[PDB]
């Protein structure tokens, strides 16, 4: 099996970097994330070549990293369309979880 990294990791392919722990992910299966590729849970860096490499930050296809992270409505949930239904109705939660900048993800 593969092994979760060390928390701190930064995600780092844009301007606006991003740090990513495991450890407060624990209670998502590996899977929801390090999602099926042709039948396997793939567990290489997000935007390796072939997979989600295109920065143009407005695509929508599979390999628009920014959709891949921001979106609603994906086939696996995004770093935002999941934490959105963690924050529900919760404002402060959606500030912290969903904010574009102050939020944890973004200064
Ligand atoms: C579950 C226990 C789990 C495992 C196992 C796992 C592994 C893993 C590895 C090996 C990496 C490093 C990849 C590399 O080669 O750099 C890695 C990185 C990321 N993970 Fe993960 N991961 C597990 C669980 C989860 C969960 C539940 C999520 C999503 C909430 C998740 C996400 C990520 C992200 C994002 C990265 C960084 C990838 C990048 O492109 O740098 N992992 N994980
Ligand atoms: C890295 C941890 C990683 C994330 C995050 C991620 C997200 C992601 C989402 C949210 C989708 C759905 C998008 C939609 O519009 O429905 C999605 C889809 C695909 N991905 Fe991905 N993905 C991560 C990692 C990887 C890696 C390492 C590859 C390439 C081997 C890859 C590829 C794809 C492909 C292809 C799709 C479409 C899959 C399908 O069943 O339709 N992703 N990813
Ligand atoms: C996608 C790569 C992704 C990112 C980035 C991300 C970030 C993140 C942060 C910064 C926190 C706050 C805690 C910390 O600093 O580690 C946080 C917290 C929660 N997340 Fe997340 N998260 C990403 C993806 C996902 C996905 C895909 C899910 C659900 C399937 C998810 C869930 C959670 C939950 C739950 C928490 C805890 C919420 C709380 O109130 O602290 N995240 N995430
Ligand atoms: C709020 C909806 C929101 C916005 C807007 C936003 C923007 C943003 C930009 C402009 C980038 C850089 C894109 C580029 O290629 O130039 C970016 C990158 C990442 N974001 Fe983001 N972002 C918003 C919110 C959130 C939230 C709440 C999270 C975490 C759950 C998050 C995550 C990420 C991740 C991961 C990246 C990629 C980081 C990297 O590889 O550099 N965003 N976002």
């Amino acid at each position: 099996a593969p092994k979760a990294p060390a928390d701190g990791l930064k995600m780092d392919k844009t301007k606006q970097p991003v740090v990513f722990n495991h450890s407060t992910h624990k209670a998502v299966k590996c899977g929801d994330c390090h999602h099926p590729v042709n039948g396997k849970e793939d567990y290489q860096k997000c935007a390796t070549a072939g997979c989600h490499d295109n920065m143009d930050k407005k695509d929508k296809s599979a390999k628009g990293a920014y959709h891949a992270m921001h979106d609603k409505g994906t086939k696996f949930k995004s770093c935002v369309g999941c934490h959105l239904e963690t924050a529900g109705a919760d404002a402060a939660k959606k500030k912290e979880l969903t904010g574009c900048k102050g939020s944890k993800c973004h200064s």
